[PDB]
């Protein structure tokens, strides 16, 4: 029923650069933390202020495409919009001329996901939403690093490969039927939290089991997004070409979990709010992540700053 993986596009790099640790310049430099802030991995989940190749500045343009994916990201933790299959919402405007194909709420796993098309900007979109409880979700986060099956030599936390393995059958053989009615569309997928994570591993499989997916019409958006797996795994990523925007807000904590000096790594172009006014966004443009942009604020983060992207709840349906 799944088309088959193909070995060209799941095979690891031969040799990769080795990457020094992206927080560990800010983990020396900065603190100690207030005495009373709790931690997670090290990290503040209730820090209530700063400490003491490239970068840029987004334009209005790129922040206003990263604003729409938020808006489908966040839409999707309403219960109107999966399971109910309507755009019923608060910010649901943005997105009603969409048609939605499907969505999905996965018995052990709870994984909440949708495929929806939009025929004017010729995109078929995948969004997965985060956990249902989310202070919980990060109070209670592991990091249970397995084998990445796709690729030999890369490792994945396994949690989150578990969320994407229980809709992955369903919701591939779906975006694949859109893709073959629809076959100029874009395919775009999104999520945030948790549901960023599986909007990783989702544009993973995709590229690996369809040849007519490539760098020129698959594209990738999370946001909040928590680190996935290891070097040898993020190398990978890189590897495919697959356009990916990680967008960060301020100081949330879930992009710093698991810390970097666990062995775990992102990729992905980070995209990281500095303020909202007005609304800036820095960009630090390189593949795998740096010292330069947010990791540059550790361990001084925050659950609040994980709970809004561009002035949009993220995680609660308001
Ligand atoms: C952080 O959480 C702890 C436990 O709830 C509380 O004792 C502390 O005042 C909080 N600190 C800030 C700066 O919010």
């Amino acid at each position: 029923s799944l088309p088959p993986l193909i070995p060209s596009r799941t095979s690891a790099p031969s040799s990769s650069p080795s990457t020094t640790d992206p927080e560990a310049p800010a983990m020396s430099r900065n603190g100690p933390l207030p005495s009373d802030v709790e931690t997670k991995y090290g990290m503040a989940l209730n820090a209530t202020s700063y400490p003491d190749g490239g970068i840029r500045a987004a334009t209005s343009q790129e922040i206003n495409e990263l604003t729409y994916y938020t808006t489908l990201s966040a839409n999707s933790y309403c219960r109107t919009v999966i399971p109910g299959a309507t755009w019923d919402c608060i910010h649901c405007d943005a997105t009603e001329d969409l048609k939605i194909i499907k969505t999905w709420s996965t018995l052990i796993y709870d994984t909440n996901a949708m495929v929806a098309r939009g025929d004017s900007e010729k995109t078929i979109y995948i969004v997965f939403r985060g956990s249902s409880s989310i202070r919980n979700w990060i109070a209670d986060l592991t990091f249970v690093p397995v084998s990445y099956p796709p690729v030999s030599g890369t490792k994945v936390h396994k949690g989150f490969l578990d969320s994407y393995g229980e809709v992955q059958n369903e919701l591939v053989a779906t975006v694949l039927d859109q893709f073959k009615q629809y076959p100029s569309y874009k395919v775009a997928v999104t999520g945030h939290s948790l549901g960023g994570a599986t909007a990783l591993l989702c544009a993973l499989d995709l590229y690996q089991r369809e040849e007519g997916l490539s760098s020129s019409n698959l594209f990738l958006y999370t946001q909040g997004q928590p680190r996935v797996g290891d070097p040898a795994f993020a190398n990978y990523v890189v590897s495919t070409g697959i356009p990916y925007r990680r967008t960060v807000n301020e100081r949330d904590i879930v992009p710093h979990l698991p810390p970097a000096a666990f062995g775990f790594l992102h990729a992905g172009e980070e995209y990281w709010i500095t303020d909202n006014s007005p609304e800036t966004v820095q960009v630090c443009t390189s593949d795998l992540e740096t010292s330069d942009c947010s990791n540059s604020i550790v361990p001084f983060t925050s659950v609040l700053d994980h709970l809004s992207y561009f002035g949009i709840n993220t995680g609660l349906c308001t």
